[PDB]
């Protein structure tokens, strides 16, 4: 029972085409939208070999023996499984072990060991690394020591010789179990970021899809946002609500912040979206902050203006100074530059927009926001990012633009590829012409 | 400016009436459906007093200095403060010291200090507690140090002769410079998860509210499944949205898991919410795992039948036996009960349920998941949860009724409140009225 009439035993991604599989994905809404749009998709057996052969290779570099990932985001990108990702973020119940021979495992929830099955390249689904109070109670430390013997056994088979253990995060007494069995705990962080900082061409492909998904999504809430902001109801959570509905609609798995804000609460910037109803004559402001299609992030941001008066004037100065931030720092991307010197020799925002100024330039992003961060000249730490942009990097260009006491700011943000040349702005979607003091 | 115009400079709940406040919380939306329906609102303040108290109690009781929370649920619980909570569950950037006289301090976002100062019992607004690669690279260890030295002096200046500070959660550089300091490292979890597992009068009260929410949303979504399903595209992701967004208007916060499916994607359970076009005549089975608001967790689950002909006769008897499942095992609920008795007591699945059966057949709940987890009798470890029931406990009782190989499993629960001598139903939504066998 295909769920693609059209198409034949598979998917444009390569999946299969049947309406009852246990594995999920972007719905015929995103597929539809993708074609209309002229997209290639990613072939996804070939992200997924791309990204576990990258991995492996991290961690025979490193001289590890394995690296052991309870980080659901690191879990996803070594194996492209979802379980239950928002409650597995502060649950951590479940584990992938990697090992310097590419042998790959799973610890997964004991109800569903199916759920990973679709990967190959995962060689067991097992369970018991669930290592925290609530499931399990007083008697955590018992199955801490099963499961670090478990991992042990694993390492002696498949990286034999090999103590040193990168770990990205796991409880302490599962901590304490592994470093009993004689392991050498590594930082597991070093190496997933650093390795998902490149991206393949097919998670380039899944990442232009969710891009479109994303703006498409981002599109409607305009729509909406233009013809009910300021009818005395209408408040940020009805209008942030719709990209909600929107991005699950197209396949989409979450929003990681609540960044929308109206008038006077987009200053100071990072203040919460919620029950506020909106007004006319007023600015909102928001960053998408978005898990969508293909689990892939999209992190733009846009400031709107929304009535029947004009912005004012220092309005529009501060959105053209946001757009000029963001459009001179990303003319510094290409291979080879240093990430300090992108620090270094960033475009400088007046001394009125200093102090609320965003937590960095630019940042990377992926399956979220990842490795590197591009602080600011005044926040820089020396030896904390000594590194050179890579073709296949993607890194988001941030402006968070608003004076000390002021009654706005502007927001503005793109999502941008590093090419073998330079850069590609993945980013399409509209600047608002009457701030940018168009007509 | 007054949010509500019929009130005066506080709402119901005791907060500002500000339209302009940087506080958030439930809607217009919300507050009007809940005061149609004759519920009384949360003193945010004393549920607030209530929370630190009793947390800062746990910590004396138990002859600590300190409880240091770096998991978002944990701060929330603490201080009622929120800031992207979800980018927060997988980014360690904040953290929270209570000690054992009371004092309280964060560590926030360096951009958002303001975040917690609605809360007069949070003393003071620190940053850098972000101990992970993203956010410093190849110097978290330099910061690591900064973060435990002011915690040593925090605990000399207000937990004197205190050596043991418990922590829930925290970054192996964090876990080896707090050691550094001289301090015991207790089992965080331990304390937040019996002190939370009381809910005091206005959490329960919140709870009311946030369970009416989130059967209003489910309302929603069954009246949009039941007009749509069948019509040849309507996917389960496009009925799940529903709930999202529903949510999100009422002032709601995330949804946990991806628990709804369609058809033969109920069996086996834990099948995840995608992109499956739905058909006439088929089981729709989902849990709710919704952060509601107030951010208060709702977790309840209910089965659907839709479609012109009759469900057949082993979904009416899965479903009955579902539905006798936890209302026999809902009254084995008071005070003085031994969780181990609730495991030795329950009601028994037939034979050809047991192998698909829930992780566990009660957990409590309250801003999520969370102790104590009431397992079924073959998984139950003895020594783990050798604890009595308490007034003001809440419990989710379920059912999951499947069989192996099965086209459709069922899955209930609903949401109980132990009271003073027995216990309450909060869930009032119905069930399946074809599915039961009534209609
Ligand atoms: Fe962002
Ligand atoms: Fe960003
Ligand atoms: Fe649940
Ligand atoms: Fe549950």
């Amino acid at each position: 029972r295909k769920i693609d009439p059209s198409r034949g035993a598979t998917l444009g991604d390569g999946t299969p085409n049947d309406n009852d599989r246990i594995e999920i994905g972007p719905t015929q809404l995103a597929f539809s939208e993708w074609a209309a749009a002229g997209l290639q998709l990613p072939n996804l057996d070939r992200m997924r070999e791309y990204r576990w052969k990258r991995l492996t290779q991290a961690i025979v570099d490193r001289g590890y023996g394995g690296l052991l990932m309870f980080d659901p985001l690191n879990i996803r990108y070594a194996t492209d499984s979802t379980n239950m990702q928002l409650w597995n973020t502060h649950n951590p119940f479940r584990a992938v072990l990697l090992c310097a021979d590419g042998y790959m495992v799973i610890w997964d929830y004991k109800n569903s060991p199916f759920l990973s099955k679709f990967n190959p390249l995962v060689r067991e689904q097992r369970s018991g690394a669930d290592l925290f109070y609530f499931d399990r109670g007083d008697k955590v430390d018992v199955q801490a020591d099963v499961f670090a013997n478990e991992v042990r056994v694993l390492m002696q088979d498949h990286a034999p010789g090999h103590t040193r253990l990168a770990v990205d995060k796991i409880m302490l007494h599962g901590l304490r179990a592994l470093e009993a069995q004689g392991f050498e705990i590594m930082e597991g962080e070093e190496v997933t970021e650093k390795t998902r900082a490149i991206k393949g061409p097919d998670e380039i492909l899944a990442m232009r899809c969710a891009s479109h998904a994303c703006e498409t999504a981002v599109a409607e809430m305009e729509k909406f946002a233009r013809a009910h902001v300021g009818d005395g109801k209408t408040s940020e959570d009805d209008i942030w609500a719709v990209l909600h509905a929107e991005n699950i609609k197209r396949g989409g798995e979450w929003i990681e912040t609540r960044l929308l804000a109206s008038g006077p609460r987009t200053n100071p910037w990072f203040q919460e979206c919620g029950p506020r109803i909106t007004q006319k004559n007023e600015i909102i402001a928001f960053d998408t902050d978005l898990i969508g299609s293909y689990g892939i992030c999209v992190d733009i941001s846009r400031t709107w203006w929304i009535g029947d008066q004009k912005p004012r004037p220092d309005m529009v100065y501060a959105m053209q100074h946001a757009h000029e931030h963001i459009m001179t720092n990303m003319e510094m991307l290409k291979p080879g530059v240093m990430i300090p010197d992108l620090t270094a020799n960033c475009h400088r925002l007046d001394d009125k927009f200093q102090a609320q100024k965003a937590g960095c330039l630019m940042h990377g992003v992926g399956l979220c926001d990842e490795w590197p961060l591009v602080a600011y000249p005044d926040k820089a730490v020396p030896g904390s990012y000594d590194y050179p942009l890579e073709p296949g990097m993607v890194l988001c260009v941030e402006a968070a633009v608003g004076e000390v006491g002021g009654d706005f700011s502007i927001k503005l943000e793109d999502q941008v590829l590093i090419t073998e040349d330079g850069y590609e702005n993945l980013t399409t979607y509209p600047f608002d012409a009457a701030l940018m003091g168009l007509a």
